[PDB]
């Protein structure tokens, strides 16, 4: 029984907050705004039905709109907002329906406050899955029909490709998932529905299926007061379990312990380390993710580059012709979950012998194997996303093309040989650790917590499957986000983390019993509140307002194992230094430290500037998020992955030919450039946009005419030196990546044991 209270938390806490999640997750598919079977005028014609609003959605992912602009304020920023935008147009049109531009301010004032009161009254009947909605707003209804008509033909003026959407990229009828009618009407049909939602009451509410989101005074839609209470509240929570968390921390001493006396810092002669040949196999893996990570960081080079040239990249053509901002947007998000992820399978495909003792029959083969599987399911699901928004797949699209939604633009198929990959992966490091779970008695040791966090990579994204064309968008976003948020960061802050403590234990710098209770903390206080903190996710995307309380307190618990930071690095640090200027893994640490660093102030600090619920409600779908994104992201997940490729890479270069020289260089310009373009552009640009919200309305501050603003353009036009800096960076990471397989060792030991 040695860890049991440990342990009773830990699956308390995994068990309490697993309900949580799925209660809200009930209470949101109970009261997520509806789809009505049918919507229609006064005089009873019908105009709408579940099947066109379901239809209008599948489009939208169809020609993958969402790696463009946002819905709900989820999606790229490049384009508009169209619930906003829709709503707007929606809005303009009762007004002027109702104003049978030109009346007095004594006379606009009327009619605005008219609107105002009839169009957000719920005429929704639940009795009888219809709506009904009056002229006015039909008249309403069919501005926006016209509006995204001119838009999906002519163009948005910024970015968008002139009539993209065409009857000719889809059967006559029998369509996939898209309805029997004409597409850019269903659309319209889509997006006014979410703009129907957004600023329609709930039944027997005061605000709307979105907590009155966005902002927009002509629809009556303005901050809630929940809003503003849990922005409140949820600080104060934090301040309460910082103090607690703290208390608990330093009584029990849940950190790690150096294993070795002053001055007694442990010999590391990696020369007459094993070594075997599923490792050196496992060599390779990086630098391809070293050349993943070359790749995506340029579409991100060109994504930077469009908000200054929009349609043409420096003049040239094909550029903007073959890859244009949403299929841009969709490869450098997938490329970097993809090289991110890819590197720690690879990290535990290389420890997997390590844990076990030898290496397993076949491994090489298996490895191998698995090898040519993403190489495959890469190229080919970025091949099927080309064809698929671009239209040369019929029904296919869903299963082959692009799936529609940010961060999960593969097609389903390409879902399905993605699970397999991990699944064997999860198979080869089952094959190699199993007699390491065998000789480890306790099941709740270092081993078997490295094994457990090693089966959720694959198992967690099967939740994704939960979501297809026709589920209600409200919904599909809640299943969407465990993916996001949990999935994602349940491979990094779960299994990178028990890796690290293995490492650290094997290198014998930490003892292992202070390890394994360190983890149990961690995995507590990490799990304790990022399972519902998924629920910040859920302010404004349609979701019921319990979301903002459960998701706003939640959240900013997230923040108390980041501050259990800034001192780890420097615990880090200081061993580092233990060992000499002959330390083996020097540059190892130096990423380490910084995933640290930029823990506390990429997720922490800028994370935390746009949580509260109160400054979301202006800030949700702007720049401040992509400013946070990075910093986060490539702060934490990407220096993390990099301080473990290098960490291999050292296990399988020969010594002699090695040279941290240009690690520490590479180390300095992706640290400055990440700062660079966070602190120089996204941040006042986030700041301009979230300003520009709160005077005229969301919908100005997502509108093209917001990024075609001087200030905005100059802000935008200087990014390419920190981005240039950062590029920097990664291709010398690349370029000693790749002529490293030029010095490689080759396996000691064969089917051996160690
Ligand atoms: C919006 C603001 C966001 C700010 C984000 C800040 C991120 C902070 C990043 C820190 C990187 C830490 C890297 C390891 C530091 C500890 C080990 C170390 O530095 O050893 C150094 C060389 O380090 C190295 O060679 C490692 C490379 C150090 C390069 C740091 C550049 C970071 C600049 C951040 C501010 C723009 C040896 O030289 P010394 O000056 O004696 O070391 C002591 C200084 N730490
Ligand atoms: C909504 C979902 C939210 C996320 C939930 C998943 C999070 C995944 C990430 C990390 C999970 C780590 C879980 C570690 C739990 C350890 C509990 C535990 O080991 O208790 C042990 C028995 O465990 C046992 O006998 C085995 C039970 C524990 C492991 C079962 C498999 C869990 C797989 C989870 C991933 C799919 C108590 O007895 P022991 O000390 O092991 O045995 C005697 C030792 N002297
Ligand atoms: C030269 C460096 C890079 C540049 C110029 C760059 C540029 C961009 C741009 C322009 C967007 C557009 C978001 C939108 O409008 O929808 C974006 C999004 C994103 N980038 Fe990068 N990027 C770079 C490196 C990276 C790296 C290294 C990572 C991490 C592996 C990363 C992760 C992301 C993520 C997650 C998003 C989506 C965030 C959101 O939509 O709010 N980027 N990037
Ligand atoms: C290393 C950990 C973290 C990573 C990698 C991360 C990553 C991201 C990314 C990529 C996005 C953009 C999602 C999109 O494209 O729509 C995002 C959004 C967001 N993050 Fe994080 N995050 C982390 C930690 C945190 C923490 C600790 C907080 C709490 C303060 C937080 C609060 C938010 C919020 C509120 C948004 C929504 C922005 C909006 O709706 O406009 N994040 N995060
Ligand atoms: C979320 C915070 C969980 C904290 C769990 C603390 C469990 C402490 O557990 C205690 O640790 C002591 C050593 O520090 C041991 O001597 C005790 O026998 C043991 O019960
Ligand atoms: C600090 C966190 C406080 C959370 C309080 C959650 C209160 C949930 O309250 C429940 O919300 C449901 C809708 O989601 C309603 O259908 C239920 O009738 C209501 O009791
Ligand atoms: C993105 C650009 C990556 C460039 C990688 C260049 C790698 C050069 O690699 C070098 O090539 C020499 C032959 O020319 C060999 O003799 C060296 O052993 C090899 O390390
Ligand atoms: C293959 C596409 C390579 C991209 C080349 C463009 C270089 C480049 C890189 C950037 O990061 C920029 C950031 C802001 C504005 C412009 C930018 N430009 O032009
Ligand atoms: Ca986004
Ligand atoms: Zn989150």
């Amino acid at each position: 029984t040695t860890n049991s209270f440990l342990k009773s938390i830990l699956i308390f806490t995994i068990l309490i907050s697993s309900t949580v999640l799925l209660v809200g997750g009930y209470w949101i598919f109970k009261e997520m705004a509806p789809r009505p079977k049918e919507v229609r005028s006064e005089s009873g014609e019908v105009l709408m039905t579940k099947e066109t609003i379901i239809g209008g959605q599948a489009v939208f992912q169809k020609y993958g709109l969402m790696d463009y602009g946002t819905v709900l304020g989820h999606g790229s920023y490049m384009g508009p907002d169209y619930t906003a935008e829709a709503l707007k147009v929606y809005t303009e049109g009762m007004q002027d329906y109702k104003a049978k531009a030109d009346l007095t301010d004594d006379e606009k004032s009327i009619i605005r406050e008219q609107v105002i009161k009839e169009m957000r009254k719920n005429r929704y009947n639940p009795v009888t899955d219809v709506l009904v909605l009056t002229d006015a707003q039909v008249y309403g209804l069919e501005k926006v029909r016209d509006y995204y008509r001119d838009v999906f033909t002519n163009g948005d003026g910024w970015g968008l490709k002139k009539g993209l959407i065409k009857e000719s990229d889809m059967p006559k009828a029998n369509r996939a998932w898209v309805a029997d009618s004409d597409q850019i009407q269903q659309i319209a049909d889509f997006f006014f529905w979410t703009a129907w939602l957004s600023s329609t009451l709930r039944i027997g509410d005061e605000i709307t299926y979105t907590n009155n989101w966005p902002y927009y005074e002509d629809a009556g839609n303005t901050m809630s007061f929940s809003a503003v209470w849990w922005s409140g509240a949820s600080v104060t929570i934090l301040i309460l379990f910082i103090g607690i968390i703290l208390y608990v921390f330093y009584r029990y001493q849940l950190s790690m312990q150096e294993a070795y006396a002053e001055g007694k810092f442990p010999v590391i002669d990696l020369r007459r380390q094993p070594l075997t040949p599923s490792q050196v196999k496992a060599g390779k893996y990086f630098v391809v993710v070293s050349a993943l990570f070359f790749v995506q960081t340029m579409f991100g080079a060109l994504l930077a580059h469009y908000y200054t040239e929009p349609d043409s990249f420096f003049g040239i053509n094909w550029i903007y012709d073959i890859l244009p901002f949403n299929i841009a947007k969709g490869y450098h998000l997938q490329l970097a979950i993809f090289w991110i992820a890819t590197a720690w399978l690879g990290m535990g495909i290389f420890i997997a012998p390590l844990v076990g003792g030898q290496e397993p029959k076949k491994q090489g083969l298996l490895v191998d194997l698995l090898f040519w599987a993403l190489v495959v399911l890469v190229g080919g699901s970025m091949i099927g996303q080309w064809l698929g928004v671009n239209g040369y797949l019929g029904n296919e699209w869903f299963l082959l093309g692009h799936q529609g939604w940010e961060y999960i633009e593969l097609g389903r198929i390409w879902q399905i040989i993605l699970v397999v990959g991990m699944l064997l992966w999860l198979f080869i490091v089952f094959r190699g650790v199993k007699r390491g779970l065998k000789r480890e008695s306790d099941k709740g040791g270092l081993i078997h917590l490295l094994f457990y966090s090693a089966i959720a990579v694959p198992f967690f994204y099967i939740f994704a499957f939960f979501i297809q064309p026709d589920t209600n968008f409200t919904m599909a976003d809640f299943w969407r986000w465990w993916i996001i948020h949990l999935w994602v960061e349940g491979i990094f802050e779960v299994f990178a983390v028990v890796v690290i403590g293995f490492l650290l234990v094997q290198l014998r710098l930490v003892t292992k019993k202070s390890t394994v209770r360190a983890l149990y903390f961690q995995f507590t206080i990490l799990l304790g509140s990022g399972v519902i903190g998924i629920g910040h996710h859920y302010y404004y995307n349609g979701s019921p307002e319990v979301w903002i309380a459960l998701g706003a307190v939640f959240s900013a618990l997230e923040v108390i194992p980041l501050t259990l930071l800034i001192l780890e690095a420097y615990e880090q640090y200081k061993m580092m230094r233990d060992g000499g200027a002959n330390f083996p893994y020097k540059a190892t640490f130096w990423f380490l430290i910084s995933t640290a660093i930029w823990n506390l102030v990429g997720a922490g600090v800028f994370g935390f500037l746009i949580n509260l619920p109160a400054v979301s409600y202006f800030e949700h779908g702007q720049f401040l998020t992509p400013a946070h994104g990075h910093a986060a992201m490539m702060g934490v997940y990407g220096m993390f992955a990099i301080a473990v490729l290098l960490y291999s890479l050292r296990n399988i270069v020969k010594p002699e030919a090695w040279n941290d020289k240009w690690l520490k260089f590479s180390c300095w310009m992706l640290n400055i450039g990440l700062a660079g373009m966070v602190v120089i552009t996204l941040l006042p640009v986030g700041i301009l946009q979230m300003k520009e919200a709160f005077i005229h309305g969301y919908w100005a501050s997502r509108s093209p005419s917001f990024l075609q603003q001087d200030v905005v353009q100059n802000l935008l036009l200087v990014r390419a030196v920190p981005d240039t800096i950062f590029l920097i960076g990664v291709v010398a990471l690349l370029v000693f990546a790749i002529k490293a397989l030029f010095h490689l060792r080759k396996p000691t030991h064969g089917e051996g044991e160690e």
